[PDB]
RNA sequence: GCGCAUAAAGAUGAGACGCGUUUUAGAGCUAUGCUGUUUUGAAAAAAACAGCAUAGCAAGUUAAAAUAAGGCUAGUCCGUUAUCAACUUGAAAAAGUGGCACCGAGUCGGUGCUU
DNA sequence: ATGAGACGCTGGCGATTAGCTAATCGCCAGCGTCTCATCTTTATGCGCC
RNA sequence: GCGCAUAAAGAUGAGACGCGUUUUAGAGCUAUGCUGUUUUGAAAAAAACAGCAUAGCAAGUUAAAAUAAGGCUAGUCCGUUAUCAACUUGAAAAAGUGGCACCGAGUCGGUGCUU
DNA sequence: ATGAGACGCTGGCGATTAGCTAATCGCCAGCGTCTCATCTTTATGCGCC
């Protein structure tokens, strides 16, 4: 680093380029952010590795319908509300297969999850009875 | 809202010790086979000269170098950590820089004024 | 007081000849101590404009 | 500007003949070695069963298929050549379609009107 | 008339693992005949509104 930014052109011209444009030199640090197609964001995690810089935009619903199904905190209160919260978890079962599908189009938009994602399908059919 | 007791914790900075790493020196060897070979020559053969391969062995502990590259400020000093968005000035420091009434809301889209 | 102007197998093969990133995954990461002091800060415990 | 003589040339269309190509049939062979091997078996070994390799040989002439793929129009017919710029209609045929006074001239650049 | 809120080595290697046009040049190209007729056209040679 310090030999670069002292004398940037004649470090390049050391390192094997000819015709170098001086106005061209762009210094990029860590996670500096890029986006290519359908809002799919890419952050510069190196010279040669990128970064996920996507967020799956889910609604309030599914979250707290996760946290009473995985029972995250006991769920502490008076027994009636929460068995009717336990029905309520025991009814939309389909909110399972409706993150998949939010899954998997986040991911085939964005992730490019592909064999990964078959993967993680497949566990998920063969523990769908779970 | 301090002066305070008990029991903890953190942080800072020095001073030093165990290795370790990688190199070199640990003068490791034996036999067999191979070719090139000054080779005895006109060739053959090595003393395999040169290495190669096959096996079989044998010891094995330690010593030295440096230890961010390096730097100059030549000190027995410094150099791994805080401290970096884009942007215009300004040497740097530092400054300035991107509107808003309203409707929707998928990585946002418009909209009055209107950049 | 006559003597120039008019120019090919190539394309479609093989078969040389030559040469290059990329996608997947695994591995594996210098670390050991002590001394010395130094300050903080926290838990609890006590006071009215 | 024809009727004409000499010497040439071209073009057209039929009718047929020589091959050729590539396949198959040219029943080619011998010995040796190899493995799998029903194998005599519990294995061995082939009769190498199966192929393989090494060498050595031997003949060798011709016969048949089709000959643009194919097509239908089933004829004993057609199919390699003329005949194709872009473009809009129009089935096709066919039609229409892109300016120009002026200055320069690198595969052209402008320019008045002005597409 | 108490019992939740505070969640990892990753990047930088090797080393697999996988896979692909392109630039250079050479070769080598179905061909053999005849018959038959058929028309043209050319060189030269001959004529005035």
């Amino acid at each position: 680093r310090s030999s670069f930014e002292k004398n940037p052109i004649d470090f390049l011209e050391a390192k094997g380029y000819k015709e170098v444009k001086k106005d061209l030199i762009i210094k990029l640090p860590k996670y500096s952010l890029f986006e290519l197609e359908n809002g799919r964001k890419r952050m510069l995690a190196s010279a040669g590795e990128l970064q996920k810089g996507n967020e799956l935009a889910l609604p309030s619903k599914y979250v707290n319908f996760l946290y009473l199904a995985s029972h995250y905190e006991k769920l502490k209160g008076s027994p009636e509300d929460n068995e009717q919260k336990q029905l309520f978890v025991e009814q939309h079962k389909h909110y399972l297969d409706e993150i998949i599908e939010q899954i998997s189009e986040f991911s085939k938009r964005v992730i490019l999850a592909d064999a990964n994602l078959d993967k993680v399908l497949s566990a998920y059919n063969k523990h769908r009875d779970k």
